[PDB]
């Protein structure tokens, strides 16, 4: 709902590794440089901004050494199955995004167990005056039993274990 910070990773890097122009780099980051930026992030809240239509928010987790041009990641398809695509190449086909920052490394972000590999842009930084909703409400009303029609659908057939009901 509220966010008072940003500083695109492009500026942060130029500020951490001292650079004249993020476009003049044209070189892969070395171990020293890579570890530098990685140490700064880690914990910071980064949001995705690249298509300029959906945008979202995620937390940082690590940095990939492979170049974006070859960043294979887990693309999940709502069709009913997960897929494995590559970053800095797929966007060029569907989003027509030429990246312009492949030679460099990539950013790693996952809420709890995700694997979203973003390039330089897209992964923006956030850690100023942010104020969102870290909770919600789950109360259903008019719960008058179920109607005498339709039927339950397939559910996650969890194996072993059996969940835990009640508290004590």
């Amino acid at each position: 709902t509220a966010f008072y910070k940003a500083q695109p990773v492009i500026d942060f890097m130029c500020e951490v590794l001292d650079i004249r122009d993020i476009n003049e780099q044209r070189k892969p980051l070395t171990d020293s440089q890579r570890v530098k930026f990685t140490k700064e992030i880690k914990g910071l809240k980064i949001e995705i901004t690249h298509c300029g239509q959906m945008r979202r928010k995620y937390r940082v987790c690590n940095v990939t050494r492979r170049p974006a041009q070859m960043q294979s990641f887990p693309l999940q398809l709502e069709n009913g199955q997960t897929v494995e695509c590559t970053v800095a190449k797929y966007f060029l086909d569907k989003y027509r995004m030429k990246l312009r920052y492949p030679h460099l490394p990539c950013l790693q972000v996952g809420q709890e167990h995700k694997h979203t590999y973003l390039p330089l842009e897209v992964c923006n930084i956030v850690a100023g005056q942010r104020c969102i909703k870290k909770l919600t409400d789950m109360q259903t009303s008019t719960m008058i039993k179920a109607t005498a029609r339709s039927a339950p659908d397939r559910e996650r057939e969890i194996n072993n274990l059996v969940k835990r009901a009640d508290f004590n």
